[PDB]
């Protein structure tokens, strides 16, 4: 399990690998990680799937229910709020071992910059919350060797293609790196799930441009 | 890491996949764990390396020094008592995790029959051995796999390719249906190595041979 | 604690940090971890020290004792089987707390080829040992950090100097990622110590180069 | 982590470090830990950051729903009482691991001296709280260091910019001696935060006069 | 307890308190903890009392036995590599709770530079050592209050009184800032002893001038 | 931590030492411990400060309720059984380790004898009590060097002046025998609090008393 | 069990209790606890009546062994080590709960000075002595309160017959305030027995003279 | 802590000591045990202080509250039953460690014999009862040595001053066998307290009596 | 299990019982507990048998050995140390649980005063002794019951029949107040068997008198 979330000028990227193992047995081959819970953010936790999808669910519920309520979309420092306390309401269930890491990026309508307008945030077993500022950000158990290929690779990020490319490579390395991460399925046509939130709006980025940077990256390493 | 051997009309093969991993992060990418003891038969171990390649040097010191003191060879029942011997001496450091079940298989060249010479012997954790006869036996964590795999593919050998081609497409089944055992790399051109025994003694299989059963099974199953 | 290793065409180069921690308080701001047993190989031990010079001075002795009495130096197969058994017989020790990973860098005058006489082994735990054949290799608490950082690096290996440049930049990422790893020092002027073999033997690298290395290499991530 | 303050003729200055870490691995680089609940007095907190915003956005509110309610700011004693029963709450937490103690530096207009009115205040994991009169006190895992530091470098406060040249002193001398503080980062700019509470209230240090102060700290320990 | 030594040019000094503590209560007031070896280096050990002079004692014997037996006196590595065997030796004991940690200095007379002949060697509880090299070094309980004072005291040491001076104000730092070292007694007369060593050997400080540096520095206090 | 409390003719005095110890390292200097509840008595608490603030705080609130709802201040049988209820409802934490023993001196001034009115009461660990009537009672650390003392020195009691000398000469033998317990300070000039009830009611003894009683003891001692 | 030792001018004395406890029911009445083992010095052992008998008899025994063979009596300092060896010996029985705490008080024939040739020396559980210069020392249960009480009635020692006053005057304090120390008896006649070393030996006090000065301590008492 | 009661032809006596015992330390030398709750009856508990007094006030505050609410005395069996409510009701107490057993002395106005109207009554730790009949009980820890001495003396009561001197002598033959409970003394003048029941109501024995008969026990036993 | 022994002018008599108790069941009705070593001493061992005889052979057969060796009878004093060694040899045994304490009594012919000549002697778990000098002395479970009545009929003791009755009256008493003490047997016709040991030698107590004096003292009782 890895997910990873970089920004670009004029937007937000995340994507995550589609495997679930049970131990050291493979149980999955296409699981969905990446979720959009409204227009301008979406989420991705790593971790137990029994609490991920719960969680997700959970979240795009409060915050439709909040919606409808006031009539107004809560902030970003609101969602985060909702998020955190999501998540340090389930401490003992962690200890116990349902353990559950979310990964937040969104969209700020309310910013001066829309170029700076993108934001990351990572969240602790405890419930803390820390804003990601240095462009880039990876959880899962494969997160330290994406995070090392984004030091790397983050250069080279100019636009939505490159970020798309650079998080594609990211996940193919953390797949390469760690037997947890399952990489891109050539046999199977099974490639890695990526959504992209701009000014318009959170939208899935369809399966054929991630089938064709997956294969050209690994034409590359060839 | 699995090892798998089967009996064909005239010998035997054994082959075994090529990773190591520290848990669930991945160390080697091609490990070798089939090796070559005397002139007729070969040993693959699975588990600890530390112990795997000890116990193939120290076996293979010992069937040359008998051979050497007493001028002829050690009949397959001697081997496989002094296999089980060693085994059985190391049940304390099993205990502790120094676990290591080793793999047998040889050529009789006292046989009246030499189609049926092929003798496949595994062995427990406490130093018991079995004589295999169903034809095909495998060893490791995704040993079950290729087993139920070679059951089903069993049919299909008459010769040396045809065994070879079987003990390829049941180890690329093991890996799979496991995330601890290696599939063929296609991109570091890293695949299995196997060995054939028959009435010439035991050889190397090409890597070129590998190579082209795998892409071809590949290729099928795609 | 980090000590990395990479191999380069004609020769093979060690360096190590100068960091040693009491936990979490810094007791040691230049402590040597590469030595040099003998003229055509170094050992570089990440642990702890007591074992870790105690393991140095003892295999140089060993070695020395065994060219004394026979008159040729050990072939690199001999000195690999010295050291890992030298390892093995510390498992209980490394048990109770007391653990210490050698990595071995080394240059085989024995080889065909000149160009690719250099040798990298790491040992485990246990006292398996691989040879590092990926072209380079990293052993301490930010082993992980240094390995990423080399194979984004290894690139742009070409002589000796290269080499010892992608030494350095890796042994400052794993300083920046790791708190326990030592960075340079720029107030003390206290630089990583680095040891190059080639076929002329093994000779210890000026710290002026690694002090320059080290400024222009922070100079360009200013 | 590492918080000092320390008292000086019309005010009291407060500062602390940026560093977040996980165990032995870095998370964070520029984490603030200085915050202002209200006009006459701040409050830091070292530990666990999930329960340390937490403790400082809670004090902020109550302390704000007080004054709304009666009309008139807390005294200097109340504000103490109830940061006192919020530590002491929080006992069973600590136990379990989730520590976090606060520092409270403010200054008193209602005093007789104006001059004389800063206080320091620390507390204790039970919730004991004991006022600072030695004119100094630092609170985290690098407490000692900062403390023998101000202990030696109080002799030289004089005003505001003895005081905070002196506690960039200190936190630089704590970074250095404990590996759990960071200290200037000249590479990426950052800097530690600082807040001065004088009788027009507390403002915030501007990051340029930190930067200048490290920056001439650095040079004369060169 | 606490034992310190600073390095000045010609020579070298040791310093140590004289209480003695059973738990909480004082047992003893005038404990000598500093020995004399042989000529050119001098001893303290921290921790219990009954490891602590056998320790010395028995450094002693095995110097003056290998002086005697070989006719010349050991070297510094020498006598360096017997203390920590000696240490070594003792970590069950002190495992269990018998521990002791010596400091070491001593002046060597075959370096070039007489003036840089002083040396100073700390041992781990694990029998490692490491040379000091920063001018000064600390052991005991109230060990780090010492060496910070002497990290801002170490400017004024130019010859063998301002050492002695500067030594005697850390361990009254140090006996100020911990309640298991006692400080300088002006009721009973009770004082710290020292030992200067220098090319002329190893003596003992008269009290008379200890008891006039500690009447200076508390009235400087004062 | 020590406090004494003897009766003299027509009086009652009590003190205590000003040291606050967080194990071993010495955390205040100048530590409050007795307090006046109300006119004609005052208690002193010795263990943990947390719980000895609030439990002078609680008593006298108590007793302020009680005398303003009722008219009438409290008997001192009923002082008594409220400070026990007090005692005993804490025997939880004190068994987890928040232990808290005060002691009380008072004035009754419904006795037939205006001169033997005074009254020193103790309590237990389990809320039992015991009125006093060897004249003396000391409490914490140093409880039995101070009551050694006392019983030695009591034969020279006449007056307040003398009673208040001998308190401070049995809290200078307790701090003398003890570790935890702070002596006079000479340095910074701190000495221990004092606390005079009589017919009159209770009140502070000025420090300058104090001071040139510890000076005349120190000089004797001398 | 209580045993007093303090130096006169001359001389020293020695005196010890006469109460066996089991637990909190009384064994025996007239237990002598103080024993002669050659001509200048005395012991006294403190703690378990079935080793303490063993460990006199057997310092006795070895004293007189090496007296005979080498024709010499052994030096004061070769007298504590040895007794200081036999203590070591016997940590781990100690430790089991068979503790025997030895005193020693001995007359010194080689010193420059005859009147204060006298020494008191004490030893810890794990071995380690310490020479007592105080001029008293007291070991057993009620050690704490006959040390007060030597340390308020030393001032009246002259003499002889003023040092066994006030050792009989400290070992009734130490039964006074202990339960595990026997007073004297009026009943049945049993009083303290007391050894008196001077230049003329070791000899034993009688009873008569103890009997009268505890009468005259009890009257004056009264 | 030995309380004694024997029967006497026409009415009861109760005593008992006056120590009380902290582990091995003497706490306090005229602490009263034996308390009246009503006319007819008196109590005496054994154990912890703090439970004691507790028990005593609280039975005698029921007796009196329904002999108020119904106008009439409880009946025997009825204060029986109602005492041994309360002892099963501390029964988890007891268990932790908080023991009190009391023993009940009373005279029976409802009974045919006057002369046979004295009761005694004792009580198990789980709240059993049982009715006195062979003329004398004991309870504490030195309850058999008391009840020894009675079933030997027992033979000699004759009237109260009789079974007074028996009571007595029971109780300094206890404090002589047991280290735990207190004798009489002859130099603070401390003698135990006694309680006598008839016909006419229960009274206090004036203390000038036990002194005599304390006295002239002593004077026969010596 | 009870076995007493007192002093009279001119010898001395030791007496047992004769009850065996596999825990709450009688096993034994006669068992027999009073053994004679030689011709001068008697001895007696209370707790499990099969230890019991054990010890009892093994001493007589050691006496023996000695006196047959040496042609001498042992030393008293030797006697004791040799019993002295037995009982602490089976210290881990009695630890474990089969615990065995004897009683020693005998005749010193080598006294100056025939009359005073009797000893007694009594042994501690740990091997620990002392000579019996009140004039008695028993052991077993019901040791404090029988020594109580030997105590208060120590006073009608003159000759050797009186102290048979003494004996005989206190076994009673503690059979008696014992459960597991066997007292005499009017049915079965079993009574305690008895030694009296005088200048003469030791000699074995017809059953006739033991029978006549315990009717004798049940019709007393009666």
């Amino acid at each position: 399990a890895t997910i990873v979330a970089l920004k670009y000028p004029g937007g937000v990227v995340m994507a995550g690998d589609r495997r679930s193992t049970q131990g050291n047995m493979i149980s999955g081959r296409d699981v969905r990680k990446v979720y959009i819970t409204d227009d301008y953010t979406a989420t991705g936790i790593a971790g137990t799937a029994a609490v991920a999808v719960e969680f997700a669910r959970l979240y795009a519920v409060e915050l439709e229910h909040y919606e409808k309520l006031e009539g107004v979309p809560l902030t970003f420092a609101g969602k985060i709020n909702r998020l955190a306390i999501m998540v340090r309401g389930n401490l003992a269930a962690a200890m116990q071992g349902l353990l559950a890491l979310p990964l937040l990026a969104g969209y700020d309508i309310h910013a001066s910059d829309p170029q700076s307008a993108g934001r990351i945030v990572s969240f602790d077993a405890a419930g803390g919350w820390n804003i990601e500022e240095e462009g880039y950000q990876a959880v899962g158990s494969g997160s330290l060797f994406a995070k090392s290929s984004m030091k790397k690779l983050y250069s080279q990020v100019t636009d939505g293609d490159s970020g798309l490319r650079v998080a594609v490579e990211a996940l193919y390395d953390a797949a390469d790196d760690d037997s947890a991460t399952g990489g891109p399925d050539l046999v199977r046509g099974i490639f890695p799930t990526a959504v992209i939130i701009d000014a318009d709006g959170a939208v899935d980025v369809p399966e054929s441009r991630i089938a064709e940077l997956a294969r050209a990256i690994i034409e590359s390493r060839s």
